Order: C-alpha cells, then structure tokens, then sequence
C-alpha cells in the first residue's frame, strides 16, 4: 500500500566511503557512469512493454545532475524535499519523504496507469542514503567501489562493507549480480583515467 515492493539503493565510494566533494562527485568515470545508467534503466524484455524504473535522489542530488542529463531519461524522477522550495519539471515529482514518495507512485501509477513502475532505486545523497539504509524495505546495495583515497567532504553514512555489518550485509556471488542487472559485466578490477574499481552486490534479510 505504502510500500510493497524492495528497495535498491546504488552508490559509486571511495574505501573510506566518501562519495562528494563540493556539492559533486569527485571523479570522472564515463564507463562507470554508463553502468549507472544501464542499471537504474533495465527492466526485462517482456516486461519492458509497461515497465519503467523509478530512481528517488534528495535536493542536493538533483541540483548536481548535468543540466543535459536531467531529468535522467527512460526512468521515473522523484526528488525529496521537505521544503519543496521550487519543485519544477515537465513530468517528475516531488515527496516529503521516502514514505511520501512511495505512495505517490503507487497513487499515480496503479491500476489506471498505462505505464507500471518496475524497480524503485534511491541514488543518494548521503541524507536520502541515510533514511533508505533504516527503511524496512531496502535490501539491496549496488555498489561500484573505488580503490583510490580521494578526498570527498560527503561520506555514505554506514560501514555495511566493515565486520560490525558482516552479519546482516553480504556480498553476493558475481554471477547473481549479472542475473540481477541482466547484463554480463566485468569481473574484477578495472582501470578507467588512473582509477581502478570494481561492482559488488549487497544483500540483507528483511
Ligand atoms: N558517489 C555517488 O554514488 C553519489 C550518489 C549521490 C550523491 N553523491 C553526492 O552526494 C552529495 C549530495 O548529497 P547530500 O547529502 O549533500 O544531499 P542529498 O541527500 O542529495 O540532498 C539533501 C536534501 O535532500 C533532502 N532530503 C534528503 N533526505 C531527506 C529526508 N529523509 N526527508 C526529507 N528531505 C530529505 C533535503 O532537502 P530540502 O533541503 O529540499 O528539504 C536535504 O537538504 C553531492 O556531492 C553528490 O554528488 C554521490
Ligand atoms: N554507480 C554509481 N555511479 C554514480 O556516479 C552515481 N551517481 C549518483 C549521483 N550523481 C549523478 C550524476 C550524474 C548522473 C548522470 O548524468 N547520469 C546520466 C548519464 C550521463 C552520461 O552519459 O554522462 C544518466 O542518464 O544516468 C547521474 C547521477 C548516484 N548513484 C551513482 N551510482
């Protein structure tokens, strides 16, 4: 009703899980960028007819995203505000929390929509990160980590790759990371402008 449907969060850290510096991300990673995308936009083939994803960012986020790239296309935008100052768009809603935001979608996309929502991603910042990683529906991370101490002002608010998370978060064989993104993707390290990263798959029990 409120919600029914998982939460997937998707984030690109540092080890020491910094993800910003002044207001954006502190690197430039095309390929990596390119894998945000395919991931917050793919739903199946046959479900590909109806089905839309929809990615929720918090105010500062949304401020960040290239003025050519926004809103971010093929996917439903929703951005969380409790001010709701200036709540713009030709098409994209605007919610006083991530509870909000879910019974929005599910008021406007119901039965009399003819384009159904598919999977719901949160992509930050660190506040929206925050108030997702204490939803009872989040139980997915995607996570691209970078293997570089950049210097970031932002960190990702929960150790969940650290041992005192070990117990409830896990690492997910590759193999599944690949089912679930529907795409095969690079095993291991890769190198892109001096940068090298890798894409992990994080799980817990609800
Ligand atoms: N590396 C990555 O993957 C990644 C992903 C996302 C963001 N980032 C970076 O993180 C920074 C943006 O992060 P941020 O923490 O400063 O901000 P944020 O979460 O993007 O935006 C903060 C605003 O969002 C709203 N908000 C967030 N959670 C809310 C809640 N539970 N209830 C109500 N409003 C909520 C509030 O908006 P109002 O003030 O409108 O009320 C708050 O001022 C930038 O540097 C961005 O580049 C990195
Ligand atoms: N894995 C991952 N990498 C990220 O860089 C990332 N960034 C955010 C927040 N910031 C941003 C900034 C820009 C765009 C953006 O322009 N994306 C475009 C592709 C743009 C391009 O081709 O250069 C999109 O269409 O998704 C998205 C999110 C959230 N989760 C992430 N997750």
């Amino acid at each position: 009703m409120n919600q029914q449907k998982s939460l997937t969060l998707i984030v690109a850290l540092t080890t020491s899980y910094g993800i910003g510096r002044s207001n954006s991300l502190p690197w430039k990673l095309k390929k990596e960028i390119s894998y945000f995308k395919r991931v917050t936009s793919f739903v199946p083939t046959f479900d590909s007819f109806e089905s839309m994803n929809v990615v929720l960012m918090g105010r500062k986020t949304w401020e960040s995203i290239p003025l050519q790239f926004r809103p971010l296309k093929g996917r439903i935008n929703v951005v969380i505000t409790r001010n709701e100052s200036l709540d713009l768009g030709n098409g994209i809603h605007s919610a006083k929390s991530l509870d909000h935001a879910l019974e929005l979608l599910y008021r406007t996309y119901g039965s009399e929509s003819s384009v159904q929502i598919n999977r719901i991603f949160v992509i930050g910042g660190a506040q929206l990160y925050k108030a997702a990683m204490d939803h009872p529906k989040l139980d997915r991370i995607m996570a691209t980590i970078i293997y570089k101490d950049i210097h970031c002002d932002v960190f990702f608010p929960l150790k969940f790759r650290d041992k005192e998370w070990s117990s409830v978060w896990k690492k997910e064989k590759h193999s599944d990371l690949e089912s679930w993104v529907g795409t095969k993707v690079p095993h291991g390290k890769i190198n892109e402008d001096g940068f090298d990263y890798e894409f992990e798959m994080w799980t817990r029990d609800l």
